């Protein structure tokens, strides 16, 4: 169970924090929606919340990552939905599939059902 | 018509607002993208602009929502952009279907067309 | 090669920047993902990175548009990865089908590969 903390980025500028899946997986278009999981954990820093979106290497190779928000209090592990656009895709062990990115959590008066 | 005000949060710390299906619609995956109502109008807080997401457990039961951006100082109703992705997908009215996120609008001296 | 101080917004309280095809492209939905050309380069204002999402009108049409990361330190050419969803769809030359959005770069302790 590792936190975010651990994740790495490409370069300096990099945006994203890449994600690997933990299980070699393969897939196909009509399997549909599948959840990969990344082995990290939630939460996130204070006042921040997550996007997690495809690598653009990999969206190019076939494979879609469905965009997901990563809660500010989220403390589950960090899936990734995909699926495989048109053809089989592969996923390895270790292959990093998918990036977070970390943006400022807005306050607002909205109520909390 | 009812402003963003009066939509909820998850919990403290969700990022999204939660937003509904105003009709019973079925999809399915050769209709293709079809724009869902929900009652809810901009325009958004000063300063900030709205990205809708698809929420993750409907994303896992096959209704893919193509993200989309709402703008500041838009004033009609916000629509979600959805998909079936595999099977039929059955949309009850009031079932929460996507999520509106608040985020940062940057200013820059980019021309105004 | 144009910087993205060359991209437009649609009204002022827009928060895309649109980005055009520069060439005529047809797209079929058993082609899978396909990498648009803008003509547009980083790098970013600092202490940004972007987002390339779809303009929705052009989702509603049919061509799905893959959110994109763009580094902050990006010097290449922004790309679009789009696809046909149902239909034959027909980019000409010069037709707005994406749009940058410009969110803040948070700076973590993340190692940097
Ligand atoms: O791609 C994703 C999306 C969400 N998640 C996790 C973290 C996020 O905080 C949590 C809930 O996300 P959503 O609000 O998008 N899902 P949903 O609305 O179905 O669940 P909840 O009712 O708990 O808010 O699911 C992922 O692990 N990967
Ligand atoms: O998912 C969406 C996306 C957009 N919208 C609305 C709000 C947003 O401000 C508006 C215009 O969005 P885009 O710029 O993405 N669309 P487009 O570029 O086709 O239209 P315009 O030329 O008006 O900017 O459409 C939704 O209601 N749901
Ligand atoms: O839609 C996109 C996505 C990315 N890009 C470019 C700019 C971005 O900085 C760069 C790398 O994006 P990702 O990190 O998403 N791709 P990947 O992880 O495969 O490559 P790298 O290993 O270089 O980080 O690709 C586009 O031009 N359009
Ligand atoms: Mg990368
Ligand atoms: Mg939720
Ligand atoms: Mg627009």
């Amino acid at each position: 169970k590792q936190p975010i903390s651990k994740l790495t980025r490409a370069t300096p500028g990099s945006a994203g924090l890449d994600l690997c899946s933990t299980s070699h997986t393969v897939l196909t278009p009509e399997m549909g929606p599948q959840a990969l999981s990344t082995g990290i954990y939630g939460p996130l820093p204070p006042n921040t919340f997550g996007l997690i979106l495809g690598r653009s290497s990999i969206t190019m190779k076939g494979l879609q990552v469905y965009p997901g928000v990563i809660d500010n209090d989220y403390t589950g592990e960090i899936k990734i939905m995909a699926k495989a656009v048109n053809n089989i895709v592969t996923v390895s062990q270790g292959n990093r599939i998918a990036q977070l990115i970390l943006l400022p959590l807005i306050e607002t008066d909205n109520k909390v059902q």
